[PDB]
Protein backbone atom coordinates (compact mmCIF):
# COMPACT_ATOMS: atom_id res chain seq x y z
CA UNK A 1 0.00 0.00 0.00
CA UNK A 2 2.54 2.05 0.36
CA UNK A 3 4.79 3.84 -2.95
CA UNK A 4 8.39 5.15 -3.02
CA UNK A 5 7.00 8.41 -3.28
CA UNK A 6 6.10 8.14 0.58
CA UNK A 7 9.06 8.51 1.72
CA UNK A 8 12.00 10.78 2.30
CA UNK A 9 15.56 8.60 1.02
CA UNK A 10 18.23 9.87 3.29
CA UNK A 11 22.08 8.25 3.70
CA UNK A 12 22.80 4.64 2.33
CA UNK A 13 23.17 2.56 5.37
CA UNK A 14 25.00 -0.63 3.43
CA UNK A 15 24.87 -2.62 0.46
CA UNK A 16 24.91 -6.01 -0.26
CA UNK A 17 25.51 -8.15 -3.30
CA UNK A 18 22.35 -7.69 -4.74
CA UNK A 19 20.92 -5.09 -2.70
CA UNK A 20 21.04 -1.66 -0.92
CA UNK A 21 19.61 -0.40 2.47
CA UNK A 22 19.01 3.20 2.87
CA UNK A 23 18.01 5.43 5.40
CA UNK A 24 14.11 6.48 5.02
CA UNK A 25 11.64 8.88 6.59
CA UNK A 26 7.97 8.42 5.84
CA UNK A 27 6.73 11.85 5.04
CA UNK A 28 2.71 10.74 6.48
CA UNK A 29 4.14 9.51 9.87
CA UNK A 30 7.68 10.98 10.61
CA UNK A 31 8.65 8.07 11.18
CA UNK A 32 12.17 6.18 10.10
CA UNK A 33 12.48 2.81 8.49
CA UNK A 34 15.85 1.07 6.90
CA UNK A 35 14.54 0.32 3.95
CA UNK A 36 15.96 -2.58 1.86
CA UNK A 37 15.71 -2.30 -1.64
CA UNK A 38 16.34 -4.93 -4.60
CA UNK A 39 16.89 -4.48 -8.54
CA UNK A 40 14.16 -6.88 -9.99
CA UNK A 41 16.30 -7.30 -13.30
CA UNK A 42 19.23 -8.18 -10.76
CA UNK A 43 17.55 -11.11 -8.58
CA UNK A 44 15.58 -12.71 -11.22
CA UNK A 45 18.90 -12.68 -13.81
CA UNK A 46 21.11 -13.40 -11.07
CA UNK A 47 18.93 -16.41 -9.21
CA UNK A 48 18.07 -14.69 -6.09
CA UNK A 49 14.12 -14.54 -6.11
CA UNK A 50 14.25 -17.73 -3.74
CA UNK A 51 16.15 -15.71 -1.05
CA UNK A 52 14.66 -12.54 -1.14
CA UNK A 53 11.30 -14.99 -1.08
CA UNK A 54 12.73 -16.46 1.90
CA UNK A 55 13.94 -13.21 3.72
CA UNK A 56 9.74 -11.81 3.00
CA UNK A 57 8.37 -15.31 4.29
CA UNK A 58 10.42 -15.69 7.59
CA UNK A 59 10.71 -11.73 8.99
CA UNK A 60 7.02 -11.86 8.33
CA UNK A 61 6.56 -14.46 10.64
CA UNK A 62 8.73 -12.40 13.33
CA UNK A 63 7.36 -10.62 16.57
CA UNK A 64 10.19 -10.08 18.87
CA UNK A 65 12.09 -7.08 20.44
CA UNK A 66 15.73 -8.78 19.61
CA UNK A 67 15.11 -9.12 15.92
CA UNK A 68 14.38 -6.75 12.87
CA UNK A 69 11.41 -6.33 12.09
CA UNK A 70 9.92 -6.22 8.24
CA UNK A 71 6.88 -3.39 8.44
CA UNK A 72 5.90 -3.53 4.97
CA UNK A 73 7.22 -4.75 1.43
CA UNK A 74 6.36 -2.46 -1.91
CA UNK A 75 7.18 -2.62 -5.30
CA UNK A 76 7.42 -0.61 -8.88
CA UNK A 77 8.12 -1.52 -11.89
CA UNK A 78 12.02 -1.70 -11.32
CA UNK A 79 12.50 -2.38 -7.22
CA UNK A 80 11.38 -4.07 -4.32
CA UNK A 81 11.11 -2.87 -1.22
CA UNK A 82 11.24 -4.04 2.12
CA UNK A 83 10.47 -1.40 5.09
CA UNK A 84 13.04 -2.79 8.40
CA UNK A 85 13.27 -1.46 11.80
CA UNK A 86 16.43 0.76 11.70
CA UNK A 87 19.02 0.22 13.81
CA UNK A 88 20.79 2.81 14.69
CA UNK A 89 24.25 1.77 16.17
CA UNK A 90 24.86 -0.86 13.06
CA UNK A 91 26.76 -3.71 13.32
CA UNK A 92 27.54 -5.86 16.82
CA UNK A 93 31.09 -6.29 14.82
CA UNK A 94 31.81 -2.79 14.55
CA UNK A 95 31.84 -2.79 18.63
CA UNK A 96 34.14 -5.83 18.38
CA UNK A 97 36.37 -4.91 16.74
CA UNK A 98 36.74 -1.33 18.02
CA UNK A 99 36.95 -2.47 21.73
CA UNK A 100 38.97 -5.43 20.71
CA UNK A 101 36.87 -7.98 23.57
CA UNK A 102 34.06 -7.55 25.70
CA UNK A 103 34.71 -7.60 29.68
CA UNK A 104 32.57 -9.83 32.06
CA UNK A 105 29.29 -8.10 32.25
CA UNK A 106 28.65 -7.30 28.65
CA UNK A 107 29.78 -10.60 27.50
CA UNK A 108 26.85 -11.99 29.55
CA UNK A 109 23.99 -9.32 28.99
CA UNK A 110 24.62 -9.60 24.84
CA UNK A 111 25.33 -13.13 25.24
CA UNK A 112 22.11 -13.37 27.10
CA UNK A 113 20.48 -11.46 24.47
CA UNK A 114 21.10 -13.80 21.70
CA UNK A 115 20.19 -17.18 23.88
CA UNK A 116 16.92 -15.34 24.33
CA UNK A 117 16.36 -14.27 20.58
CA UNK A 118 17.18 -18.20 19.89
CA UNK A 119 14.92 -19.30 21.98
CA UNK A 120 12.00 -17.45 20.67
CA UNK A 121 13.07 -18.48 17.12
CA UNK A 122 13.69 -22.26 17.73
CA UNK A 123 10.45 -22.05 19.26
CA UNK A 124 8.78 -20.93 16.03
CA UNK A 125 10.79 -23.50 14.13
CA UNK A 126 12.91 -21.48 12.47
CA UNK A 127 16.63 -21.68 11.94
CA UNK A 128 18.64 -19.20 11.14
CA UNK A 129 22.13 -20.39 9.67
CA UNK A 130 24.09 -17.41 9.18
CA UNK A 131 24.18 -16.16 12.75
CA UNK A 132 27.48 -14.02 13.03
CA UNK A 133 28.08 -10.19 14.64
CA UNK A 134 27.85 -8.71 11.39
CA UNK A 135 24.12 -10.06 11.25
CA UNK A 136 23.21 -8.93 15.24
CA UNK A 137 23.04 -4.96 14.43
CA UNK A 138 22.14 -2.94 17.89
CA UNK A 139 19.28 -0.28 17.90
CA UNK A 140 19.59 3.34 19.80
CA UNK A 141 19.23 1.76 23.08
CA UNK A 142 22.17 -0.80 22.17
CA UNK A 143 20.19 -3.92 22.11
CA UNK A 144 20.20 -6.78 19.59
CA UNK A 145 18.21 -6.75 16.36
CA UNK A 146 19.01 -10.08 14.42
CA UNK A 147 18.79 -9.89 10.25
CA UNK A 148 19.43 -11.70 7.98
CA UNK A 149 16.39 -14.05 7.09
CA UNK A 150 17.17 -14.85 3.53
CA UNK A 151 18.92 -17.68 4.44
CA UNK A 152 16.85 -18.87 7.52
CA UNK A 153 14.93 -21.89 7.18
CA UNK A 154 11.56 -22.51 8.36
CA UNK A 155 11.19 -26.16 9.43
CA UNK A 156 8.03 -27.53 8.80
CA UNK A 157 6.02 -28.28 12.22
CA UNK A 158 14.67 -31.55 12.50
CA UNK A 159 16.83 -30.82 9.38
CA UNK A 160 17.73 -28.90 6.27
CA UNK A 161 20.11 -29.30 3.62
CA UNK A 162 20.86 -26.26 2.00
CA UNK A 163 24.24 -25.12 1.90
CA UNK A 164 24.53 -21.88 3.83
CA UNK A 165 26.65 -19.79 5.88
CA UNK A 166 29.74 -18.25 6.52
CA UNK A 167 32.95 -20.54 6.75
CA UNK A 168 34.12 -18.98 10.79
CA UNK A 169 30.51 -20.26 11.96
CA UNK A 170 29.12 -23.10 9.91
CA UNK A 171 28.82 -26.26 11.82
CA UNK A 172 30.87 -29.20 11.81
CA UNK A 173 27.19 -31.43 10.25
CA UNK A 174 26.83 -29.13 7.89
CA UNK A 175 30.39 -29.90 6.51
CA UNK A 176 30.17 -33.48 6.71
CA UNK A 177 26.36 -34.91 6.64
CA UNK A 178 25.51 -31.54 4.40
CA UNK A 179 22.40 -30.05 6.55
CA UNK A 180 21.93 -28.05 9.41
CA UNK A 181 19.29 -28.12 12.67
CA UNK A 182 18.19 -25.98 15.26
CA UNK A 183 21.76 -27.06 17.04
CA UNK A 184 23.82 -25.68 14.07
CA UNK A 185 22.97 -21.82 15.64
CA UNK A 186 24.21 -22.92 19.26
CA UNK A 187 27.90 -24.14 17.26
CA UNK A 188 27.79 -20.18 16.02
CA UNK A 189 26.30 -18.62 19.26
CA UNK A 190 29.72 -20.69 20.66
CA UNK A 191 31.96 -19.34 18.31
CA UNK A 192 30.60 -15.74 18.95
CA UNK A 193 30.51 -15.76 23.11
CA UNK A 194 34.22 -16.92 22.25
CA UNK A 195 34.89 -14.08 19.90
CA UNK A 196 33.12 -11.30 22.80
CA UNK A 197 35.87 -12.46 24.94
CA UNK A 198 38.70 -13.34 22.68
CA UNK A 199 38.54 -10.31 20.08
CA UNK A 200 38.02 -13.33 17.05
CA UNK A 201 35.80 -16.31 16.22
CA UNK A 202 37.67 -20.05 17.14
CA UNK A 203 38.06 -21.16 13.64
CA UNK A 204 40.09 -18.58 12.33
CA UNK A 205 42.18 -18.86 8.85
CA UNK A 206 43.06 -16.86 5.55
CA UNK A 207 40.69 -19.06 3.31
CA UNK A 208 37.70 -20.99 3.86
CA UNK A 209 39.17 -24.98 3.49
CA UNK A 210 41.55 -24.46 5.84
CA UNK A 211 38.78 -23.26 8.46
CA UNK A 212 36.73 -26.05 7.12
CA UNK A 213 39.13 -28.72 8.10
CA UNK A 214 39.64 -26.84 11.52
CA UNK A 215 36.20 -27.23 12.76
CA UNK A 216 35.94 -30.66 11.87
CA UNK A 217 38.79 -31.45 14.38
CA UNK A 218 37.52 -29.00 16.69
CA UNK A 219 40.70 -27.46 16.47
CA UNK A 220 41.36 -24.42 18.09
CA UNK A 221 42.19 -23.21 21.74
CA UNK A 222 41.25 -20.92 24.33
CA UNK A 223 43.20 -17.63 24.76
CA UNK A 224 45.18 -17.47 28.41
CA UNK A 225 42.93 -15.27 30.72
CA UNK A 226 39.02 -16.15 28.97
CA UNK A 227 36.61 -16.06 31.80
CA UNK A 228 36.35 -19.07 33.29
CA UNK A 229 32.64 -20.06 33.18
CA UNK A 230 32.69 -18.60 29.74
CA UNK A 231 35.22 -20.57 28.50
CA UNK A 232 33.43 -23.94 30.07
CA UNK A 233 29.71 -22.66 28.25
CA UNK A 234 31.98 -22.31 25.20
CA UNK A 235 32.90 -25.57 25.97
CA UNK A 236 29.51 -27.58 25.98
CA UNK A 237 28.20 -25.38 23.08
CA UNK A 238 31.25 -26.36 20.47
CA UNK A 239 30.49 -29.67 20.22
CA UNK A 240 31.03 -31.87 17.31
CA UNK A 241 28.00 -33.95 17.83
CA UNK A 242 25.36 -31.50 17.31
CA UNK A 243 23.02 -33.68 19.22
CA UNK A 244 24.83 -32.94 22.48
CA UNK A 245 25.10 -28.96 22.73
CA UNK A 246 23.83 -27.07 25.75
CA UNK A 247 20.77 -25.41 24.42
CA UNK A 248 19.87 -28.45 21.68
CA UNK A 249 16.14 -30.44 21.40
CA UNK A 250 18.26 -33.83 22.92
CA UNK A 251 19.51 -31.66 25.64
CA UNK A 252 16.14 -30.89 26.53
CA UNK A 253 16.61 -27.18 25.01
CA UNK A 254 17.08 -23.61 26.43
CA UNK A 255 16.17 -24.23 29.82
CA UNK A 256 19.37 -26.15 30.74
CA UNK A 257 21.34 -23.42 28.62
CA UNK A 258 19.52 -20.09 30.38
CA UNK A 259 20.68 -22.03 33.53
CA UNK A 260 24.24 -22.41 32.80
CA UNK A 261 26.54 -20.73 35.76
CA UNK A 262 27.98 -18.13 33.13
CA UNK A 263 24.03 -16.83 33.64
CA UNK A 264 23.39 -16.84 37.13
CA UNK A 265 23.13 -13.67 37.55
CA UNK A 266 20.83 -12.40 34.60
CA UNK A 267 17.29 -11.54 35.03
CA UNK A 268 15.74 -13.48 31.02
CA UNK A 269 12.33 -11.69 32.11
CA UNK A 270 12.57 -8.50 30.87
CA UNK A 271 15.45 -7.91 28.87
CA UNK A 272 14.97 -6.32 26.40
CA UNK A 273 13.60 -3.35 28.73
CA UNK A 274 17.08 -3.83 30.44
CA UNK A 275 19.68 -0.79 30.32
CA UNK A 276 22.68 -2.76 28.83
CA UNK A 277 25.77 -2.66 30.56
CA UNK A 278 28.28 0.19 28.73
CA UNK A 279 30.76 -1.01 25.90
CA UNK A 280 33.71 0.77 27.34
N1 LIG B 1 17.59 -2.78 9.48
C1 LIG B 1 18.80 -2.20 9.35
N2 LIG B 1 19.17 -1.11 10.05
C2 LIG B 1 20.38 -0.53 9.92
N3 LIG B 1 21.33 -1.00 9.08
C3 LIG B 1 21.09 -2.10 8.31
C4 LIG B 1 19.79 -2.78 8.41
N4 LIG B 1 19.82 -3.82 7.56
C5 LIG B 1 21.04 -3.81 6.97
N5 LIG B 1 21.79 -2.79 7.43
C6 LIG B 1 23.18 -2.44 7.01
O1 LIG B 1 23.20 -2.47 5.57
C7 LIG B 1 24.06 -3.53 5.12
C8 LIG B 1 23.48 -4.23 3.89
O2 LIG B 1 22.56 -5.23 4.27
P1 LIG B 1 21.89 -6.23 3.22
O3 LIG B 1 21.02 -7.22 3.96
O4 LIG B 1 21.25 -5.45 2.10
O5 LIG B 1 23.18 -7.02 2.61
P2 LIG B 1 24.35 -7.79 3.44
O6 LIG B 1 23.67 -8.94 4.14
O7 LIG B 1 25.27 -6.83 4.16
O8 LIG B 1 25.29 -8.36 2.25
P3 LIG B 1 25.01 -9.71 1.41
O9 LIG B 1 23.51 -9.81 1.25
O10 LIG B 1 25.75 -9.42 0.13
O11 LIG B 1 25.64 -10.80 2.25
C9 LIG B 1 24.28 -4.45 6.32
O12 LIG B 1 25.54 -5.11 6.26
C10 LIG B 1 24.15 -3.51 7.51
O13 LIG B 1 25.41 -2.89 7.86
Amino acid sequence: KKRPEDFKFGKILGEGSFSTVVLARELATSREYAIKILEKRHIIKENKVPYVTRERDVMSRLDHPFFVKLYFTFQDDEKLYFGLSYAKNGELLKYIRKIGSFDETCTRFYTAEIVSALEYLHGKGIIHRDLKPENILLNEDMHIQITDFGTAKVLSPARANSFVGTAQYVSPELLTEKSACKSSDLWALGCIIYQLVAGLPPFRAGNEGLIFAKIIKLEYDFPEKFFPKARDLVEKLLVLDATKRLGCEEMEGYGPLKAHPFFESVTWENLHQQTPPKLT
